[PDB]
């Protein structure tokens, strides 16, 4: 029952919201550009239209990526898809070289999912649980991994550890989750508690920043106990081939980076029999 989504023996490199420091974030521009740098898979959000289905989409507005202006809540489907989603991407020259361009539109999490069918899904359920659209978002979620057959290929997260919560009981455990902040502060202290033979029961994986105001997360001994504690350590932010290496030597599992062209780097290095 328990998804088999980490094959192989190398840590999977995955481009922050389809390499978005290269080409417009959640663009196809994006998608096709990190697959052909060779990456893993794509680290994603999700957001709920009117229509109530899942669009590639960060903010809670269209304002900042697009020609529009909005909630995506208050947008259909067909309205949102009018929209240049490379509006706003700038050059280092100041051009935005993709304004009006093909391939420059919203995707939702269904096509995404048909479209390429062969890469790994970091996912992020960005609304709110609060909110009407954060309600009704897991099960929408896993109907459409459920419908694409996609159950060992995508990773749901979320900064809300309810919306794991509720994505969790509808996925059965049928799909790999994001470890919460507060299971892992509540893992620490079972840890304490009942000495080095605590362990988590299910393998979650935890997603980290490199550092968090001055304290350095890339302790190989740190990387080591969340392996043992059967946590999944894994690292976002990371846009260099030396930091990609030395995570990967540490034991982390999953790396999320801006720079996609690095991965294409990190794969040379490593040998083929690992994938
Ligand atoms: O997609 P992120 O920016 O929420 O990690």
């Amino acid at each position: 029952t328990i998804p088999a989504f980490f094959k192989g023996n190398a840590p999977y490199i995955f481009a922050h919201r389809g390499g978005m420091a290269l080409r417009p974030e959640q663009t196809q521009l994006a998608f096709d550009y990190a697959k052909q740098l060779g990456v893993d898979g794509f680290e994603t959000d999700v957001r709920l239209t009117k229509d109530q289905q899942l669009i590639v989409f960060h903010d809670a507005t269209v304002d900042r990526t697009t020609n529009g202006s909005g909630k995506v809540s208050a947008h259909t489907l067909a309205e949102l898809k009018k929209l240049d989603a490379a509006y706003h991407f700038k050059d280092i020259n100041g051009l935005t070289p993709y304004r009006g361009h093909a391939h420059t539109a919203i995707l939702t999490f269904d096509e995404l999912l048909k479209q390429y069918p062969d890469m790994y899904i970091n996912v992020d359920l960005k609304d709110a649980p609060e909110s009407y659209e954060g309600s009704i978002a897991p099960q929408i979620m896993f109907d459409t991994i459920a419908e694409n057959q996609a159950f060992d290929r995508v990773l749901v997260t979320s900064f809300y550890k309810e919306q794991i919560v509720r994505f969790n009981k509808i996925a059965q455990g049928s799909v790999a989750i994001g470890a919460s902040q507060q299971e892992v502060t509540e893992a620490f202290l079972k840890y304490h508690l009942l000495g080095g033979r605590y362990y988590q029961p299910l393998a979650q994986t935890f997603q980290m920043p490199t550092h968090f105001k001055g304290i350095d997360l890339t302790s190989s001994r740190f990387i080591k106990w969340l392996n043992d504690m059967n946590i999944i350590p894994g690292y976002y932010g990371v846009n260099s081939i030396n930091l990609m290496n030395d995570l990967y030597q540490k034991g982390a599992h999953t790396i999320v980076t801006d720079r996609p062209d690095l991965a294409q780097q990190f794969k040379q290095t490593i040998p083929n029999k690992l994938e």
